[PDB]
């Protein structure tokens, strides 16, 4: 997260590290078992870090649970990024509590203009890195579609929608990929792709969650 600010341990309680012997990605509990994060975000050996706030110290709140199977969306094209999305079931379940929660996946689309929540420990500069220990967030609004086209003309698909801000200098970057965009307490985006981080003109693009209830469900109920 570029711009963003220091969100407060256990402040965003549906928010999970990946780690694959180091993090790697964010994602979002939905329930007690199972985590939506970005397709892009697959790979074999995840455990789920949850309660997290520094990612490199045990701070007494976290549960570290191995993962039992990833679903990567059978429609995801890794070129293009369209169906940017993935399921991933804990092998337990976690034990929920104020600072281990599921976040709601939304019964209708948000609009743009909507003010979001983005998180993740991903990289801070918009040139250069610099990766935080403490979750980080950053409040931004949905964007019209059609600034989304006009700022990347070919590449914005039905399932795809920006947000953030054109003047650039606050955005979500690398590390944060798959992580949540929660606006109303509703998860409506996943951290998907952008041209750099934080650039004018080149705002986040993020995964239309609202899209894939449907199938979240129905995944989630047969596995
Ligand atoms: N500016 C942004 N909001 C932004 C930029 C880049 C990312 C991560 N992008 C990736 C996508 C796919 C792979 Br594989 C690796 C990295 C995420 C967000
Ligand atoms: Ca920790």
């Amino acid at each position: 997260i570029v711009g963003g600010y220091t969100c407060g341990a256990n402040t965003v309680p549906y928010q999970v590290s990946l780690n694959s012997g180091y993090h790697f990605c964010g994602g979002s509990l939905i329930n007690s078992q199972w985590v939506v994060s970005a397709a892009h975000c697959y790979k074999s050996g995840i455990q789920v870090r949850l309660g997290e706030d520094n990612i490199n110290v045990v701070e007494g709140n976290e549960q570290f649970i191995s993962a039992s199977k990833s679903i990567v969306h059978p429609s995801y094209n890794s070129n293009t990024l369209n169906n940017d999305i993935m399921l991933i079931k804990l092998k337990s379940a976690a034990s929920l509590n104020s600072r281990v929660a599921s976040i709601s996946l939304p019964t209708s689309c948000a609009s743009a203009g909507t003010q979001c929540l983005i998180s993740g420990w991903g990289n801070t500069k918009s040139s250069g890195t610099s990766y935080p220990d403490v979750l980080k967030c950053l409040k931004a609004p949905i964007l019209s579609d059609s600034s989304c086209k006009s700022a990347y003309p070919g590449q914005i698909t039905s399932n795809m929608f920006c947000a953030g801000y054109l003047e650039g200098g606050k955005d979500s970057c690398q590390g944060d990929s798959g992580g949540p965009v929660v606006c109303s307490g509703k998860l409506q985006g996943i951290v998907s792709w952008g041209s750099g981080c934080a650039q004018k003109n080149k705002p986040g693009v993020y995964t239309k969650v609202c899209n894939y209830v449907s199938w979240i469900k129905q995944t989630i109920a047969s596995n």
